[PDB]
């Protein structure tokens, strides 16, 4: 039955048979993105509609096309024109990434700048860059991607060592023409080699760790059934993939005694965004959707065993399409297994006699992409206690500069010469909330203080108040740290043994939000970001808080768009999207390869339950 | 040699040995507090001198003292009588906690107030809780202790369930009377049970955790010698215990190439203080400082394998003194244990065909302690990267009173008729910082955002600002988490290799500080729990935030004294004190046990480094 299963080989084929019997999918046309819908709203009772959507890309100049296909019934839906100067250029297409060093390479004014530098252009890698929105106006309604060049000595040679500075290129990956080369001026190449597997860097490596092995002698305690749905200790949920989100849940569930109750109804990560916060012209224009631009998932790792996933392993392959539509396996691009949390709950009472431990744990379910220099992990965890938590994992090669002379307000230096931009890496996770069933809404939640007078005669007291967000008009939020504000998703309709409305709290992390100049290209490409929490409505076609088409689109879509609507969301279907992020001002310890570093969100249940859920948990 | 080993069994005997030969431990003297001291800053050239300081109570009435013993020498170094009133009264002992419910079972008010409400004497358990200084003159220079009861059915039964409000008595447990009983009025005794192992409550126990295991068939990478030394993947220290404290780690530093480096000196959790909020004068005088007035390190609970630590788990059972000078053991109260942490650092590189992928780990030397109704767990991590982190987790029954009819802005409902006032828990962590070295300096760092304009004309940049702290009138800080704002501790006398001062950051997790009104009581007995970052310079006697006698003791010591000599902290041997806690607004869920929940803290390298510290781990 499952109409939340994972897409298959089969129906990839079938939607790339139906576009081509349509007349959709030419010799020309690549597929810049495909996807399969998820159901509407009721129709569940009904029998499947197995959608998919489609942009189609057209190599010969003409214009692009959004198309939506029922593979149940064999036929297309919708097949709309694409105007991009106004809604958006498709996203960043693989086969364009090699596209913008080959142009290069015999441009005229490319190669004097590399002779300038002594740089042998059979050497020179060109980043494949999203190019954004800015003062260039022959690049509205054209494909640009805009390329900096990095040093590779040898083919094993890791190139983000050595940035050519002072030199940027635009290109049109269409029409294959170099529209400006742009070059203010030489700067030293970073001559120091940045490969970490080098033994000349790394030294012997170390004889000191001892294996740990982690195990489960009678396998794992979740199941998987209809290919991606999970059930484990109490939880129930469907995993699935889209080759731009990545790994997205739906239908988290909790069965309390005999009840299945809604939590949330799909969770993603909708869009990330990296803004350099460098103001040389070689930069000030970079800002890496790499969710909307680049698509994070069709770049998912294969993960190895013992290697990126650690324990008793089991893995999703999820199917994507390649550029003409046939299928392509990401093998072992998802890893599902629990693992033990430490103590749950413990108490030793004196007057009882009592002593009393239980352990948690958690179900973890995960994917690691990689998008240029960057490679980012993605984790979902469940808790036995009812806690839903994300992480994602920043790590990978930081993407590289020269170091000025006299140092810079913008920029950490890394070895002698070489540079780092200082950055942010924002993500948007979106939550369609479904606590106890749709019919939700938000409060934010500050503590309150009090102060010494009657009533409060010791001046100890202290309380909470909760605001109801009424409307979208006002639920646009940011995070107050200093008076713990959180956010609280209840049902007003549900209500637990204490006649109190069931409900899950929100508790961010308030690291900083968009950083940038509110009148900047990126303030409003990237609105979503400038604040932490938004609350809307929820419709079907709101997918993204940057919109639908986010590369070379300017502001007009996504969140401030959906907004505006002013639509009730008290005790309405509704949808969280929470931005949160990590500022990164580079370290040497980052340099050569970073360690890991972390940001994320958590729910916990508030009132959702009518005592501890994990009374039931046994000892040892 | 080791001088910061962990006591010995016969080093105590030995100093109830010296206290006896001096006169100074007669029948009617009792222990309420015995550490050893730090060695003194330099004298690591000389021989060992072993001092225990020593806090010595009377129960025939006289004044206590406070005494410093060479264990070494056989010698009293000093002895001083305390003048209570002015300085503090000693930590409350073992002995008197079951005084408070003993008096009151024979005070007629007490008696009578139980009759009252229909309640057995035999059935009521009194909690011995610290006083506190209110407005109570004739406490002023006398023990006292307060009292609130709450009803056992029968042995094994949770009391907490059955809080009796409305109901206080005061006690003076030296001359063994009870100074008030206050009877504000009956409330209805809550009457469902918390008995979270009866299986009507749990239901039927779940059958579907598959067991895990983790092993380390060549055992832990770490090493132990002289009984608390540990060297573990670069890293150096020694795990101390105090029975105030709980565990210290001294001298953490790690080895860099061929020389060890220091990073701090003396790492501890010098203060805990759970304020509550509730204005009620049943309640409205309670704050229990765990560490201060009752010691966290004499409730370290003894910690069984495969429940309260998994793993291949190394123990240390530390040694404290009893009432009376005699030496006991702590059966495993110190876990130590190493555990994967996921991915360390990860990248596939396009253009040098490379991908590679580590794991990281982490060491962790942790306690669990019970303080009548709470249990907290301590834990320290080094992880590979460098980064060190404490984490709390804080579980056990919640404190209860009765929930009013038609509710309440300060206590929440928990089941019927039963409140838990709401509170906070803060810590204070004490590091005692050598940055290589003891010649140090504190920053407080801001992200700083930029104008769009000239130099900015994309309004892209942005920056941050560092602000010396350079003496103790300057270094009392507060969190500003929208700005990113962190603490970095520097070495201006040791640079990296890029000519930049080698450094560690602070990062915090800017969680609400202390609520209470600043002219409360609380607020100037915790006056460092309402900021959340102090740095003084190093002074031996400054060991705590709330000074060396808490219980019953008014503002005059601590950090706000300590501050006041406004010593110079650019470039000297200093230490920071940093304010972090949980506030807690009971939820249904933490009835009738409370799952974990944590806080807590890190510092990571910054510039420390010449490079990432962890090429060198190996693959697989
Ligand atoms: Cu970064
Ligand atoms: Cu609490
Ligand atoms: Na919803
Ligand atoms: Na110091």
């Amino acid at each position: 039955a499952s109409p939340f299963r994972l897409a298959s080989a089969g129906e990839i084929s079938e939607v790339q048979g139906i576009l081509r019997t349509a007349g959709l999918l030419g010799p020309e046309k690549r597929i810049a993105y495909l996807g399969v819908l998820d159901p509407a709203r009721g129709a569940g009772s009904e029998a499947e509609d197995r959608r998919f959507r489609v942009f189609i890309h057209d190599v010969s100049g003409a214009r692009p096309q959004e198309v939506t296909v029922s593979v149940t019934n064999g036929t297309v839906i919708s097949a709309v024109e694409l105007d991009t100067a106004a809604t958006g250029e498709l996203p960043v297409l693989e086969e364009e990434f090699e596209v913008v060093e080959q142009l290069l390479a015999t441009d005229e004014r490319w190669l004097k700048a590399l002779a300038a530098r002594n740089l042998d252009v059979s050497k020179v890698r060109v980043a494949p860059l999203s190019a954004g929105v800015f003062e260039y106006a022959e690049e509205r309604g054209r494909r640009i991607l805009r390329g900096l060049a990095f040093v590779q000595d040898f083919p094993e040679d890791s190139a983000w060592a050595h940035p050519v500075d002072g030199l940027v290129a635009y290109v049109d990956v269409v029409s294959k023409e170099v529209t400006r080369v742009i070059d203010t001026g030489v700067f030293p190449v970073p001559a120091e080699h940045g490969n970490y597997t080098d033994p000349e860097l790394t030294g012997p490596l170390r004889t000191t760790q001892k294996p740990i092995s982690i195990t489960q002698p009678e396998g794992p305690s979740f199941t998987v059934t209809g290919g991606n749905h999970i059930e484990w200790e109490k939880w129930s949920l469907d995993v699935g993939f889209d080759v731009r989100e990545g790994v997205v849940l739906h239908n988290i569930a909790f069965r309390d005694g005999d009840r299945l109750r809604p939590i949330i109804n799909r969770a993603s990560i909708a869009e990330m965004v990296v803004p350099y916060g460098d103001p040389s012209p070689i930069r000030s224009w970079q800002n890496y959707f790499d969710t909307g631009e680049y698509l994070v998932g069709q770049y998912a790792n294969s993960l190895e065993l013992g290697c990126d996933c650690l324990g008793d392993i089991t893995y999703l392959s999820p199917v994507i399409s390649d550029a003409f539509g046939n299928p392509r396996e990401i093998r072992n691009g998802i890893c599902m297994h629990e693992e033990d949390w430490g103590i749950l709950a413990k108490h030793s009472d004196l007057w009882s006699g009592i002593n009393y431990t239980r352990r948690n744990r958690r179900m973890v379910i995960s994917f690691f992409t990689t998008i240029g220099n960057y490679d980012y992990g993605f984790y979902w965890y469940l808790y036995l206690d009812g806690t839903i938590e994300f992480e994602a994992k920043a790590t990978g090669v930081v993407f590289t500069s020269a170091f000025p002379e006299g140092g810079s307000d913008n920029i950490s230096q890394l070895a002698p010469g070489l540079g780092a931009p200082f950055h942010q890496h924002i993500f948007s996770a979106r939550l369609d909330m479904a606590i106890d069933g749709f019919t939700n809404r938000v409060e934010e939640e500050d503590v309150v203080r009090q102060t010494m007078g009657p009533g409060n005669e010791r001046g100890n007291a202290f309380s909470r108040k909760r605001t109801v967000l009424t409307r979208e008009s006002e639920a646009v939020r940011e995070a107050d740290a200093r008076t713990g504000r959180t956010w609280i998703i209840s049902n007003p309709e549900s209500k637990n043994r204490l006649n109190e409305p069931v409900g899950y709290k929100l508790h961010a992390h308030n690291q900083p939000t968009l950083l940038a100049d509110p009148g900047s290209s990126i303030a409003r490409r990237a609105a979503f970001a400038t604040k932490d929490l938004w609350v809307t409505r929820y419709a079907d076609d709101e997918r993204y808080p940057t919109g639908d088409f986010v590369n070379q689109h300017s502001g007009g879509a996504g969140l401030p768009s959906y907004i505006a609507q002013d639509r009730d969301i008290d005790g309405q279907d509704i949808v969280v999207w929470h931005t949160f992020g990590l500022t990164h001002f580079p370290r040497v310890e980052d340099w050569p390869i970073m360690p890991v570093d972390t940001v994320g969100f958590k729910l916990r249940p508030e009132g959702f339950f009518d005592r501890s859920p994990v009374l039931d948990v046994p000892a040892n």
